[PDB]
């Protein structure tokens, strides 16, 4: 029933811009929104992947491995699953092993991939994959990794046990101010519900 | 380590605005970021999102998702049910408000978050998520009425939690719909669970 009328140009960034959408309801009247979108995207399935990175190490239990940054735009540091945008011809599983290891050090094994899912729809048009990866932690490829952190990257990895993620998330925001980011909380969750 | 040094406005809208952050680097070098942000908090968070638990007896018991049309994704998304929150409405009050007027349910609190990140290398926005029951055989759910208000066009889908994530890949294989991160997130930590 509902589709895209138009969409005007408000500003453009090199990073970002914010358009004027309007659009057909289903009362059949037009109306109008203000949307986010990337300028970056090309001809990528989505803007980008998160890493859910299940580490696997005889005689441990699993650990969900998680990176923590600055992000300029929340003013502060947040806990994340590893992630970064999709380069122009990589597919998402190559960017999701790229960046796993880039950001944390480690060479994980593809487990499972997602169709792109969006990241704020109310907001804006940006989309991921969700990669899930496995990393074999008795590896000694993956004994004692470097993070290869591009210009600009500065990332700290934590990874916490699955078996206790949502406490453990609790926990770190209890000590410090970081925020959690809205998909390892909801992951955490279901881990809990589950 | 890390921090805000100025903020530039870049452009405002009536809901959203782009501004060019500038901030300091680990290293002592200043950088910048195009941070986006809603004209619309005051509030803990920007948002809420519900986690619905559908409890019916002797029935799966379901998550509660509503289909929408949102125009900065040019298309029919599935998502949590989910709203800003009022000037001084609590996360709660939001949630159960929200969840009523979107799928006509009455819900009781089971757990909220700490505020969490939407897209936190892009945006400030954020949410609570607020895990909420749903008697499913009280009266008052029986025959749910949902109200929604102006422009509001929201079709109320319940899944099995038992099945959520193979449940979600098929709608999208059929329907042509985005399945939003932190539905496909929950889903995903459900299955990989124990
Ligand atoms: O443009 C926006 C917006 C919000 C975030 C980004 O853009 N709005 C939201 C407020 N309104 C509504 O809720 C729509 C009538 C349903 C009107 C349009
Ligand atoms: O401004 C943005 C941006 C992207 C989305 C919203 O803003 N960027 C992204 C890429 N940046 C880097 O990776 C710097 C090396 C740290 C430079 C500026
Ligand atoms: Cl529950
Ligand atoms: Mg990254
Ligand atoms: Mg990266
Ligand atoms: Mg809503
Ligand atoms: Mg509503």
């Amino acid at each position: 029933k509902q589709y895209i009328i138009s969409e005007e140009l408000i500003s453009e960034g090199k990073w970002v811009k914010l358009e004027k959408t309007t659009y057909m309801d289903p009362t059949g009247k037009t109306r109008t929104w203000e949307s986010v979108k990337r300028t970056t995207r090309k001809e990528q399935t989505a803007d980008g992947v998160a890493v859910i990175p299940v580490l696997q190490r005889t005689l441990h239990y699993e650990c969900i491995v998680l990176v923590k940054q600055f992000r300029p735009p929340m003013g502060g540091y947040c806990i994340e699953f590893p992630a970064g945008l999709i380069d122009d011809g990589e597919t998402p599983e190559a960017a999701a092993l790229r960046e796993l290891e880039e950001e944390t050090g480690y060479k994980g094994d593809i487990a499972e991939c997602s169709p792109a899912v969006c990241m704020d729809p109310g907001l804006s048009n940006c989309t991921i994959h969700i990669v899930t990866v496995t990393i074999n932690g008795d590896d000694a490829e993956n004994a004692r990794p470097k993070p290869k952190p591009g210009d600009g990257e500065f990332v700290e990895v934590i990874s916490l046990p699955k078996n206790d993620l949502l406490q453990r998330l609790d926990a770190l925001v209890a000590e410090e101010h970081l925020t959690v980011d809205a998909r390892v909380y909801s992951y955490a969750l279901a881990l809990k519900h589950a």
